[PDB]
């Protein structure tokens, strides 16, 4: 969950200990079902990378099933390559750099940095972002638990 300060900031207020609650409490009575995908995606409609961590570490802890989330974040990356390219070549000393999906990927960026992506110009929705990343992960899992039920 992330807020704008009084002045004129983007801070976040780490995760809640009612909103993990009720998840572990939905998850229980859910169990990765496709109710939970979109209580999930809304839960997380702008968490950080510790928060949707928090509660993709909450979860059951099914190495399948983050196995699978993590081959589709893994896509959803390439995808951001694919569509829009980058040649990390030279960079003024200090300016930002975009390193393509993987870097909403959280592996060259962190929380401070996702932060300064999300709190830069233009501002950029690692958040939303990830949280629809981590969201394809779980509705491919959704997916393939179900012997795919389409129209």
């Amino acid at each position: 969950p992330i807020v704008q300060n009084l002045q004129g900031q983007m801070v976040h207020q780490a995760i809640s200990p009612r909103t993990l609650n009720a998840w572990v409490k939905v998850v229980e009575e859910k169990a990765f079902s496709p109710e939970v995908i979109p209580m999930f995606s809304a839960l997380s409609e702008g968490a950080t990378p510790q928060d949707l961590n928090t509660m993709l570490n909450t979860v059951g802890g099914h190495q399948a099933a983050m196995q699978m989330l993590k081959e589709t974040i893994n896509e959803e990356a390439a995808e951001w390559d694919r569509l829009h390219p980058v040649h990390a070549g030279p960079i003024a000393p200090g300016q930002m750099r975009e390193p393509r999906g993987s870097d909403i990927a959280g592996t060259t960026s962190t929380l401070q940095e996702q932060i300064g992506w999300m709190t830069h110009n233009p501002p950029i929705p690692v958040g939303e972002i990830y949280k629809r990343w981590i969201i394809l992960g779980l509705n491919k899992i959704v997916r393939m638990y179900s012997p795919t039920s389409i129209l």
